[PDB]
């Protein structure tokens, strides 16, 4: 079966969030993690893997701590060359117990055996108040891609083109992204929980299942509702 669509009042209302939408915007803006063919260099917790990635900024490397929902996932990818992609956070990010040290969840896929000679296009149908007035595609060269990478790619587009997230707030009241693949479907709430503060780590933690979808069979739909 599939996951049931958002019940009424289930989705977070951006107007119920009184902090700065900026703290959410920063999760889907230009900044994020994208590393190709890297292998964990260290580990803090049993369920995380630490990587050293080349920084496009300047001749230098960054540190990214990747946390999974369990140790088995970490054990599976340690010692493996993987591609890492995801929304990272710095604020409460620790590597033991800095613009170059960040933390994230999941976003890991084995490199060898998962590459595609060419790029695949995944369509995104955006519904604003129930009407599909905008449709764009995202591309990937990974046979198995994490929902997180596709989620980021989609939201990043909506941020740069539809102002999904703005410094102060959002032009949309609620919003969720739904991934459809064969007999399964699931969605994430795109808006921050109610309150005056937004916990980026807690929010991004939803990606720690390292959930993946087949790039050739996945379909994406984003449902946004504007503010009256």
């Amino acid at each position: 079966e599939s996951q049931p669509d958002p019940k009424p009042d289930e989705l977070h209302k951006s107007s119920k969030f009184t902090g700065l939408m900026e703290n959410m915007k920063v999760l889907y803006d230009d900044n994020h993690v994208s590393a190709i063919n890297v292998k964990s260099i260290d580990q803090f917790l049993y369920f995380d893997l630490i990587y050293s990635i080349k920084d496009t900024k300047l001749g230098n490397y960054d540190n990214v701590r990747v946390e999974f929902k369990n140790k088995d996932l970490a054990d599976k990818y340690k010692d493996k060359y993987v591609d890492v992609f995801g929304a990272n956070y710095y604020y409460q990010c620790y590597f033991s117990k800095d613009k170059r040290k960040s933390c994230m969840y999941g976003g890991v896929t084995e490199h060898n055996g998962n590459q595609l000679d060419k790029y695949r296009s995944i369509t995104v149908r955006v519904f604003e108040d129930g009407k599909n007035l905008l449709s764009f595609d995202v591309q990937t060269n990974k046979k198995k891609v994490t929902a997180q990478e596709l989620d980021y790619l989609t939201r990043h587009y909506l941020v740069k083109n539809k102002k999904l997230y703005e410094f102060n707030n959002s032009p949309y009241e609620t919003g969720y992204i739904k991934f459809i693949e064969n007999e399964n479907s699931f969605w994430y709430d795109m808006m921050p929980a109610p309150g005056d503060k937004f916990d980026q780590s807690k929010y991004l933690m939803m990606y720690n299942d390292n959930k993946m979808v087949d790039s050739k069979d996945v379909k994406i739909e984003v449902y946004l509702t504007t503010k009256k």
